[PDB]
């Protein structure tokens, strides 16, 4: 079972689920091989009722679509799609935040709230939105209105884009014409310009899509801004991550998915209903996270996160796992049919996102109370019928400090120098006690035998000193292996890395350091991995090219993290991707992806299978970037 | 050749290009076979990393997708992509058009006015904007703000859809969820829920099909309005068609693609230009239509009508071609490496849409007849080229008669009911003279022998009566094989159907009926068709799921067909597709689209490759309708 997952609760539950005959997302994806070359390859276009239209790699015909596209614009096209497609995830999580701040402060849905008016009043600020002397829900009234208005064209840019990025870079961008004029307008333009008979040149589609990948970083940020204000910014929390935060007697509650607005409610209402839950026999209601929503309740909460992204269905497997409620995204939709095997009541609760065999409860910001009580009430149903059955649950769990936000690691940084709290972390990097910094990101992917690349790239840049931080699935992976508790710094860390974490830990009162890599939130959150670094950018007055700074989506897998990987090349950053896009069937694509784009933006994509390689090559480009300084490295 | 296209000059340019060893569309498509099975059936899905994924349509596996999309996902995201892309090709073309008339009227392009104030004054009282004591110029940035306001999320829906059907066919589809609530919104919201995770139950994902194919139909009828303000509403013209309106001794200019914003200036300024060209030896420049944009300029201007769709690089093979002036959307590439080859020059002018090898001309609203001079000059240059070399112009041509605007239909039929034009249509409707009515839509498609069903088809509905309208490369097809030539009215035509065109024709001073089938013009176009069915519903008092109206996507090929075709379902008609869909590998999908969703909304896929039978089965449709409203068949 190593080949399948490095989590050794992952491989606990996948001899159980071969023992009882469940078929799991390694089954089926051994069942798919081998898989499809062309599209392996980036080769196939299905874009009109001509095709599909396919391109052999090498040899004879077919050598071009039936319309005339090249190898070189099937490529593009697809790639861009897929940009657009993560976009559009991120368009409808910031666009569903957006509408509920909304509602909130129009009296409509009084379960949502400004929890955090100093973010409120910052980002209006950010905006151009004026404050002095204006009630905090005209402001947000305001924020709300210039959060939807940034999905269209308007006299202005996305702002999401040009105000939280250096003026240089935003320069740059404006050049080459890459700042995005709307984030559904350009989701439209791409899925036009890829159409039949349209736009057939590679760079110029590929040009269109780094300016649709700033899209989607915009809704990231959106994302991230807006869940801070209703539900507060993250600061540091500690709690635990694996299977063994599962427990026997309690009703278990998974919340999974996306988006804050529903697990917040969630968490609380939970809270609430500990005497119903204690009535039906339980201990409780033990909320647990799963993919980002997860991450969203353990960054402001300290909920405990149970498992992510391409091993989600083993916390079923257990036995344990009375609900699993769901909004939108990563959701492998077997659940549904494993449900009926495990006992769990798979809930949906959004419109745009069903699964034919769960149940829907629909959940209106309006109603969150009453629609949160209906849910919890079908998981203490469930709980009551797995009364004296058996379950498997691992004993296997680490401890995760967490909580990282952009504004949390400013304030610790703070105790080490007050009025200039971003000097100490590049006096560090200056002196060489820190190399560089790396953002782990994105999923992972059954190819790919789960966490092993995030682990091993991981432990070769801690030891030379680089600074991590981590979202998503990625903060997933290494979580679970025990990367953010502050115990393995002494085993894990360069000797210059361990004295700034621990110089830092030890000002903020822990007697500690911080843990080896900081956990920065979900996916959105991203955004803050780039409010930090646009930070660290404006301090030392260069643009993000010249920082040592780079990205990796080690093991990636959805069209997110495509997004995402083409928008941190696009604001500068060498950006590693360790799975294969579908780009190596055109080599002048692949060209530009990998080289020429750094004479565009300063960033380019690093695609590497290998992780020693990989984390080579990492190593490689900050210290390139490093020299570009005039450091030493 | 025969087997290729069923027009003959088509044919003859196939034999000189496989004299000359220029590949086609049609070799390319050889060279193609045998196409996938897996993406003709739709079982295939390339949303994430883990892919691609396949299913086999039947034996062992692969069942199931990676993450456990099961084969009824797969087709229905895969559809609903394809839904999406064609709805966002029309929203770049109303948007462009929208971007134009607000120019316009605020000085910045002095090329473009308001040509249509009835129009203009029309469309403003349907959308609710007040006109009485209002400039011109105000009503049309009102209209023009109203365009743009209807992509994104607003107070109203998009009014494009509720302002232009019966208010008890939008009361339908507001039960259903159906009305969209902005077009690229939906388009974004489409590309969220077909994303790895997201939407996975089949009737959900269609129902969203459904709602964004809305959003299409808005897109179009905003571009149709838009540029007849613009550019004026067509009225009846006479013109010619296929490749024998290229002439040796002018400079032949194309306008190919879909935007009149680009075209219309084209025409004005070539008219201008006649000295120039003359001084470099011509008669004159020769501007003929390519695919939509000619459709525009050929309703407009009579400009005459050079080729369609898929035969499009076969004007090119003439040898005589000069120019060739492209904006977006069905133009195949190959044009661009054919014009070594061939002499012609080329021309992209759009940011959004380029090919690799032809020269780019920014061409913007602000510096319209600048830009179309310098476009103008190169084909000129490209003309004295040439002077010499032998040319091969098929002498093959069609008379048409078109310009039949819903408003041109509506004046021709008021010669006989002045107050209430539309009864002699429903009295011959009723007595049987007019059987029904069917639209002609969409493209031509290699798979399917040039023209070959939309002719078979319009002659079986002709001579039984059917009233036939047709836009786009339908109407391309009907136009070369004379069908828009009334002097075929006696040989086309059933006795019921030739007499009330005959009534009409003379009617309105022509000594002649109107021809076998009415031009109606453009994809977007098809809007047209729209108002006259819902005019025609709105009469009766019926919804147009009562009307014995149906339409025939007999050779489709564009994302845009795909679109058309479900917003003509959604509306209530019963809509001919004449080619394989990617539906296949499903039979609940399939089912639904032929079946189910009849239930929800009154029309329904007929899914028919033969063409014979496709007949029967369109008059099997409207003959039930004519049942249902109690009327003799
Ligand atoms: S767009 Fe071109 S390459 Fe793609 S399926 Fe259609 S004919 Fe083939
Ligand atoms: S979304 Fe599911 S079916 Fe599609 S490629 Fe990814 S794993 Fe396969
Ligand atoms: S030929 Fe396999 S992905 Fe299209
Ligand atoms: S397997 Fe051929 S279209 Fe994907
Ligand atoms: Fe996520
Ligand atoms: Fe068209």
């Amino acid at each position: 079972q190593n080949l399948k997952s490095t989590d050794r609760a992952v491989q606990q539950m996948l001899d159980k689920a071969k023992r009882e005959g469940i078929q799991t997302v390694w089954d089926r994806y051994e069942a798919m091989k081998p898989q499809c070359g062309f599209g392996e390859t980036g080769l196939c276009c299905r874009h009109c009722l001509q095709g599909p239209c396919r391109i052999n790699p090498f040899g004879d015909e077919p050598k071009v679509g039936i319309c005339g596209a090249t190898a070189e614009v099937i490529v593009a096209r697809g790639l861009d799609r897929s940009i657009a497609a993560g976009a559009a995830g991120h368009s409808g999580h910031a666009k569903h935040l957006a509408h509920t701040l909304k509602k909130a402060v129009q009296g409509k849905a009084a379960s949502y709230m400004i929890k955090d008016r100093t973010k409120l009043h910052s980002i209006a600020k950010r905006l151009g939105i004026p404050t002095e002397g204006q009630k905090d829900e005209d402001i947000a009234l305001e924020v709300a209105k210039a959060a939807l208005a940034d999905f269209h064209e308007k006299d202005t840019p996305v702002l999401w884009v040009t105000t939280v990025l250096p003026p240089s870079r935003v320069k740059v961008l404006s050049a080459h014409g890459l700042i995005p004029a709307g984030i559904d307008h350009e989701i439209a333009e791409i899925m036009h310009r890829t159409s039949m008979g349209c736009d057939a040149d590679a760079q110029n589609l590929l040009l269109g899509g780094l300016r649709c990948s700033l899209a989607d970083l915009a809704g990231c940020y959106m994302g991230t801004d807006l869940a801070d204000i209703l539900f507060g910014t993250p600061a540091p929390v500690v709690t635990e991550s694996n299977l063994g935060v599962l427990k026997a007697d309690a009703v278990n509650v998974a919340v999974h998915g996306h988006n804050p607005v529903l697990s917040d409610i969630i968490v609380s209402v939970s809270k609430e209903m500990e005497n119903e839950a204690r009535a039906a026999g339980a201990t409780g209601i033990n909320v647990v996270g799963i993919c980002c929503t997860g991450n969203e309740v353990l960054m402001r909460h300290g909920i405990p996160a149970c498992t992510h992204s391409v091993s989600q269905e083993m916390a079923m497997i257990t036995g344990a796992l009375d609900a699993m409620i769901l909004d939108y995204q990563c959701i492998q939709p077997s659940v549904a049919t494993i449900a009926e095997c495990t006992g769990t009541t798979v809930i949906t609760t959004m419109e745009m996102s069903k699964i034919t065999g769960a149940t829907h409860v629909n959940f209106a910001e309006e109603a969150a109370v009453e629609n949160a009580k209906q849910i919890l009430r079908l998981a203490i149903d469930t709980f009551k019928r797995r009364k004296g059955k058996p379950v498997e649950i691992p004993n296997i769990k680490t401890k995760v400090v967490a909580g990282f936000s952009t504004e949390a690691i400013i304030n610790a940084l703070s105790k080490l120098n007050a009025n200039d709290p971003l000097k100490p972390l590049i006096d560090n990097v200056v002196n060489g006690n820190i190399r560089g910094v790396c953002l782990f990101a994105g999923c992972n992917n059954v190819k790919v035998p789960q966490d092993q690349n995030f682990t091993t790239i991981a432990r070769k840049l801690l030891k030379q000193n680089v600074l991590v931080v981590a979202t998503g699935c990625g903060a997933g992976a290494l979580m679970r292996h025990g990367f953010m508790d502050p115990a393995n710094v002494d085993e894990l860390c360069g000797d210059g890395l361990k004295a700034v974490l621990t110089a830092i830990g030890e000002a903020n009162g822990l007697g500690g350091p911080l843990p080896p890599v900081l956990h920065m939130g979900s996916c959105v959150d991203n955004s803050r991995a780039v409010a930090l670094v646009a930070a660290l950018a404006n301090r030392l007055g260069v643009d993000l090219d010249r920082l040592p700074v780079v990205a990796s989506a080690a093991e990636a897998m959805h069209e997110k993290a495509v997004a995402a990987g083409t928008w941190a090349v696009t604001i500068g950053l060498p950006t590693h991707i360790g799975v294969l896009p579908p780009i190596t069937g055109s080599l002048p694509v692949t060209q530009i992806l990998t080289s020429s784009v750094k004479d565009i933006t300063g960033g380019y994509f690093i695609v590497e299978l290998d992780p020693e390689t990989a984390a080579d090559k990492l190593l490689a480009a900050i210290n390139e970037r490093r020299a570009g300084l005039g450091l030493p490295w």
